[PDB]
């Protein structure tokens, strides 16, 4: 088959695995770029949050895909999604997804284990595909074929005041600057 195609940055270049990028939104006045914050009861670990001040680019972070080799990032592509820099936690940056029992939703928080790809790590690995001419995060790992993931597109869930990213209806549409 064909590979399907490079997601490219705001400059247009191929983003590539092992550098940091920041994921802005398209649609302006809402908030900026993502970023870590203690949303919840306990500090760690940290949830994915889309900045609130739109000036913010907010944290760097880089893709790592399923086959440990390929050095492109791609649509329809399973990656590990991690921020670059240390936190107040010792978990890890590494985004999992994670279902909520109190209100339903399925939120992207940290913590993750890298690679090992297959049911043990599931929840670790999300997409990226095309959305008009920008993109959209998305849930649906293909790592274990005898799994039944509940797949979606990640949009912006209002959680304890913070804008959450999560299962959606409304995809949260996305760019990616080269930090």
């Amino acid at each position: 088959e064909s590979a399907p195609d490079p997601v490219l940055d705001t400059e247009g270049k191929q983003l590539r695995s092992g550098v940091d990028y920041y994921i802005l939104p398209v649609i302006r006045g809402r908030g900026g770029g993502l970023t870590l914050a203690s949303t919840g009861n306990e500090n760690c670990p940290l949830d994915v949050v889309q900045e609130q001040h739109e000036v913010s680019n907010g944290l760097p972070l880089t893709f790592t895909p399923v086959n440990p080799k390929k050095g492109v990032i791609r649509v329809s592509t399973d990656h590990n999604i991690k921020f670059s820099a240390s936190t107040i936690c010792v978990q890890s940056t590494l985004w999992k997804l994670e279902y909520d029992e109190s209100s339903g939703q399925r939120f992207v928080t940290t913590g993750g284990v890298e690679g090992n790809p297959g049911r043990e790590t599931l929840d670790n690995w999300f997409k990226i595909e095309k959305y008009e001419d920008d993109y959209k995060l998305v849930f649906c790992p293909t790592v274990c074929d005898f799994c039944k993931p509940v797949c979606g597109d990640i949009g912006i869930y209002i959680q304890n005041g913070y804008r959450r990213l999560a299962l959606s209806d409304v995809p949260f549409k996305v760019m990616f600057k080269k930090a």
